[PDB]
């Protein structure tokens, strides 16, 4: 089974790390590739063999017109936001969900909270407070998920890989089907 999955969301939520941490089981953080690319993984899910094509995106505003060229024939989207970036969570509803739905009205969405590992980091919570902000909590992401009617809400870390595999199994599970 060939499944095409597109990953959207604000620059720097960790889309490229998520894809590479997934396909290769190692985290770039140190050396992140800047050429926007597509990747591949052969996965077994509920006894069915799957070839999953993962398509990265340029979330920059400069790419508003060209980004949707990679949307045709997509089987499932991950809309991603950083659990340590409220601005990114805001943009799911202000920008990403509306753009996905504009081009692909019926394609399933998985809502993904990323950098799960920084949610307890001290220096991180601290910096967030200096802006009168705080990490997105599980209940908050679940609510956004319900707002936008995504098939699942899932948290992960590319750095630790916690929950990373489930993100992709549910992606696959959402195509073929509820
Ligand atoms: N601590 C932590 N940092 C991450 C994680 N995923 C990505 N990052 C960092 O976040 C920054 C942006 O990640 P990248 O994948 O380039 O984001 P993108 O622009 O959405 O594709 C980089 O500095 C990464 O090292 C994560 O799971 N944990
Ligand atoms: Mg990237």
């Amino acid at each position: 089974q060939a499944i095409k999955c597109v990953v959207v969301g604000d620059v720097a939520v960790g889309k490229t790390c998520l894809l590479i941490s997934y396909t290769t089981n190692a985290f770039p953080g140190e050396y992140i590739p800047t050429v926007f690319d597509n990747y591949s993984a052969n996965v077994m899910v509920d006894s069915k063999p799957v070839n999953l094509g993962l398509w990265d995106t340029a979330g920059q505003e400069d790419y508003d017109r060209l980004r949707p060229l990679s949307y045709p024939q997509t089987d499932v989207f991950l809309i991603c936001f950083s659990l340590v970036s409220p601005a990114s969570y805001e943009n799911v509803r202000a920008k990403w969900f509306p753009e996905v739905r504009h081009h692909c009205p019926s394609t399933p969405i998985i809502l993904v909270g990323t950098k799960l590992d920084l949610r307890d980091d001290k220096d991180t919570i601290e910096k967030l407070k200096e802006k009168k902000l705080a990490p997105i909590t599980y209940p908050q992401g679940l609510a956004l998920a319900k707002e936008i009617d995504s098939v699942k809400y899932l948290e992960c870390s590319a750095l630790t890989q916690r929950g990373l595999k489930t993100v992709f199994d549910e992606a696959i599970r959402a195509v073929l089907c509820p």
